């Protein structure tokens, strides 16, 4: 035996104004299934939408009751549960996990972990999937469950709390007719529990349509039928045109809906048949303790979120990390671009020299070398992307915070980052011939770090603000090339003119290329220009040896300075005057560096508070 | 009165060895519809493969006669004709124009053009797209016609012969199914003006089904049922389940079979008895003059091609023009690119001086303006793989050659070339104050469409041997990095290691950067290292101006030659001899530049042989 429930709408009217419901009415009881129809654009969508509260209210008119009373947004919370329309799963757990790391996130932290398990073992019976229990979800290509299965599972994931009244949009789209029977065998199963299902259909075969208990067809936001599937030839002979024999009904009755919207008559005749039809069919409690009867049947299992703010944290990165620890080619093919790119770096600027032209090949490695780092970031663009919308559905149900997100994911890409660099240090400091022994390697890592981290956290500011990746990725490459022209390479700083140097002092290149510089030309030892090689550039200096030590010495006779055959003219000092890379120390860019990936970050949180209004 | 056809296969098994097809049988007439369904993965589009001689010939044995004798393949390329799954067509075409050149591609040029437009205008009334006729066929957003009469558009252009048997794989995949219907009402009635359908299908209906006049049911390639719809009850009433009352039949029937695809059973049981079902129903001409007799009738209206070399190029043309002059959104967010990024260059590289840091100023700003001409070509890359996906479809009834494809897809995208190579030089030319006055922005325009046309040439090339558009963009961008580091800006001609050098001569942004380089360094009367100039970025010269005046002459005592105040040490031909650019002419270079893209249409071409065997 159930608790009795009895949900009653009446009067919806919504108004955008466009009048997308009209005067919609209806009546559901636990043990069946209302099944709304009726078009492409019919306003099904928005009917389910404005029974579970998910709208702008104020915009709707109209009384929703369960059992009597009244539901306000709080009571609604607690005791239903709304599957929207498609499946976005992780693909490398196993169907038991999935459902056990959604019960850790929604049942209370009072429940032991023991009767957690419990609740997703007797979820995992009550679906359909005990088959594949430890089968991987799976996805395009790495062969998991199929794809009725997969919709059992999502479904699943919505009912952990075990709810009263489960809301679905469409649990049947794009299922074959053999699994889209067992999805509403399946609801038809959790409804003799003591549930209420209210789903959209389209096109319902002649087996599904035996588990469907009322239905009720809208066309244009009007209701046009509402009543059992075995009062549809009834209806219709009222109408003028009866259902043929051997014809599927809710078929021939949804062909008639867009048959009679044309010009003439319209479907307003069929709107006041219905209206009055209902009227021929006239003659034929306690919910706060209903609520907490069914509590003592063993119906709902289930503060503002169910976990403290460190274990949404601990629970998030360890989905994370067992979803990438199965996925072991997104890391190694994101080694395998590092490598190569830092291989053919280290085999073209092979072991420079300290000529005035292996100055200006430093600064091109090291322009080319910090704009790989930006670029490399950005083929996290598409597994950014699948998060955040497996995160926009689990934050409809207050599964964890938006906190606890953003901190997560910022924790679980850092141990990758840190490979990344020091595969890249690793194949370029000693290849090209870089300055500095071991502290000059270790701030060489650490600026490569900083540039993985920031570039990062622009790859996840931008994935949160651009709905598909083609786009995203086009912003990227667009991006960093003016990071680049703008980096100080191109055009030095004193060069720029000043209506554009705002955007030089924004550049995501430009701090690590200049942290890079001030590693490399730090030595008072190293020399670029010594004695006689005052003269190589100039016409004046085609000469021998000897030739020009009398050059040297006529110089010194003027000014009173002895230049020498070994004077040391240049040195690195003098390089990073040349290019203007004289404001900020090389820590202090390092700073900038790690304090721009901070900001991104922090973008990237305020995106999400607006991307949930949006 | 149409004239008679038999079309009969017996015994067809397809071997790859995985036995895709195991001893089909089947006979088709004229007026009727031989339907084919089973599964996902079933074989039935291998079957009508293997009946319309589109396979590996040689794995396939079997006997598939015509009327009585025989088909070759010579004979099935006149009175035959294949609709494939899915629609490819152009947007912006009406669907009377789009029908207008299909006939111009496939009917014979002895027609007159007055009798052409007579066939399409008695094909417009025999498909169900009287309504649409002028409307647009449009895309994902330009609001043309529907997914219902785009599917009769795209079938009404492979039936633009009038073929006698009509090949179709799945017509109805996608609809809606008061579209489903009238799509097969369709074929029906072409069915009735004497040709034979034979189609795939998904899940029929209560109303196509009593369309269909013959099914045939597979099980992973071997037949389980062949006959009548009307022998669908009595056919499982025989096996130990008959249908029940209320159930859609070829839908409790498709679904017994993937119910009996266990592990104890097997469908075998039900390949034998169908086997000799058919056994129990055994009781109860002329065909070069056949076909001859139905071309007096009226139906068929058609060298290996229609057309000569040339009127297939102006069709092409004429189609590309009409095409994209009716979007006239992707020129002008073309124009509007290389506007921005030609007015960013011109403002930050405003008005360079004769600066030894003006020079390496210009060495920067060309190298980043010819790598913007490569990079901006590939936003064609979505529009190249639209073609060569409704190519493939035409070329399978040889509506022109490939020679006609390349030539006039490189001929009509050469006008937009020319506007976006003077939009970008008008920008840049007197804003960063090039030298050359009228002759040399006249070469400066020409290596600048030399550069849009190796670099468009250069993504049309990638777009034959990429799948999508998000590979070939990865590539185009990955590549022309490496063709600016190898280029000779980021590290000289004479400094690439020996190893690398291949590379080198084979970049596509070396020989346009070359090239603007010698037209810019190329007076003897500039001057950029004048008397006192020798001594600016030493540490000999922070001096005064009366100071270095006699740091000049005593230079003057030690070799004899006198340089004065204005010596002009320094020119445009020293700054080339600096930069290693001497071994190639301005005009060679340009030259290499146009060879590079006729290379990229000739590997187009190529790839476009292996790319119909692949
Ligand atoms: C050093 C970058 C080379 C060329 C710059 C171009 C890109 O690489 C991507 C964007 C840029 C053109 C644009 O989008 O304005
Ligand atoms: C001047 C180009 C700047 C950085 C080079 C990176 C790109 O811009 C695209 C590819 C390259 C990294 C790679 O893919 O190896």
């Amino acid at each position: 035996r159930p608790v009795p429930f009895v949900l009653s709408f009446n009067n919806l009217t919504y108004n955008v104004t466009k009048t997308l419901l009209d005067n919609i009415s209806g009546e559901t009881r636990d043990g069946e299934i209302l099944a709304v129809l009726g078009a492409s654009g019919s306003g099904k969508s928005t009917l389910i939408d404005a029974l579970a509260n998910r709208i702008a209210k104020g915009s709707l008119k109209g009384t929703v009751t369960l059992n009597g009373e009244a539901l306000q947004s709080r009571m609604l919370k607690v005791i239903s549960a709304y599957v929207m329309q498609d499946d976005l799963l992780f693909p490398m757990l196993t169907v038991e996990e999935t459902l056990m790391f959604a019960a850790e996130f929604r049942l209370p932290r009072s429940l032991p972990k023991s009767k957690k398990k419990l609740r997703v073992q007797a979820l995992i019976d009550q679906l359909g999937i005990r088959n594949a229990a430890k089968t991987i979800i799976g996805d395009e290509g790495h062969r998991g469950i199929s794809g009725g299965e997969r919709r059992r599972v999502s479904i699943g994931i919505d009912i952990i709390h075990d709810p009263i009244v489960l809301f679905l949009d469409e649990p049947t789209s794009g299922l074959d007719s053999t699994s889209a029977f067992m999805v509403v065998k399946v609801l038809k199963r959790i409804a003799e529990s003591g549930s209420i299902i209210i789903m959209s259909i389209h096109q319902p075969s002649h087996r599904v349509l035996s588990l469907l208990d009322r239905l009720i067809f809208l066309s244009r936001g009007h209701t046009v039928f509402s009543g059992s599937p075995a009062s549809l030839p009834s209806f219709f002979a009222g109408f003028g045109n009866p259902i043929p024999e051997n014809e599927n009904q809710t078929e021939f009755a949804l062909d008639l809906i867009r048959e009679l919207e044309g010009s003439a008559g319209g479907t307003r005749g069929l709107v006041e048949f219905n209206k009055k039809w209902q009227e021929m069919k006239k003659q034929s409690l306690t919910l706060k303790e209903a609520i907490s009867a069914s509590i003592s049947r063993g119906k709902l299992v289930s503060p503002a979120f169910a976990n403290p703010f460190w274990i949404e944290i601990k629970t998030l990165t360890r989905r994370s990390i067992l979803n990438s620890r199965r996925q072991p080619e997104l890391l190694g093919m994101r080694l395998a671009t590092v490598i190569v790119t830092g291989f053919i770096l280290a085999t073209v600027f092979w072991r420079l020299d300290n000529s005035p032209k292996g100055v200006q090949e430093r600064l091109g490695f090291f322009a080319f070398a910090m704009s790989t780092m930006f670029y490399t970031c950005a083929d996290a663009l598409p597994v950014f992307l699948q998060e955040r919308y497996i995160f926009m559905r689990e934050t409809a149900y207050n599964a964890y915070r938006r906190s606890s997100y953003v901190l997560s994911h910022a924790i679980v890409t850092f141990p990758s980052l840190i490979f990344l660099s020091l595969a890249f240090a690793v194949t370029t400091f000693w290849a090209v011939g870089l300055e500095g022994g071991l502290m000059g390697f270790l701030f060489y890592c650490l600026i490569i770090l900083a540039s993985f981290w920031s570039g990062s956290s622009f790859v996840t500011f931008l994935s949160g603000v651009v709905p598909h990746v083609m786009l995203g990725y086009t912003i990227v490459v667009a991006i960093l090339a003016y990071f680049l022209l703008f980096s100080g390479f191109f055009i030095n700083r004193d060069r720029i003119p000043q209506y554009w140097i705002w955007f030089h002092y924004l550049s995501l290149v430009k701090y690590p290329y200049e942290a890079v510089l001030q590693n490399e030309f730090s030595d008072p030892t190293e020399c670029f220009v010594r004695g006689v090689q005052l003269f190589d550039n100039s016409p004046l200096g085609e000469l021998t040896y000897g030739m020009k030590l009398r050059l040297l010495d006529s110089v010194s006779r003027s000014i009173g300075m002895r230049i020498s055959s070994s004077t040391c003219l240049t040195t690195g000092a003098d390089v990073l005057k040349q290019q203007g890379v004289t404001q900020l120390s090389k820590w202090n860019c390092l700073l900038i560096t790690v304090g721009f990936g901070f900001l991104f970050r922090i973008l990237f949180y305020l995106c999400l508070l607006l991307g949930s209004k949006n």
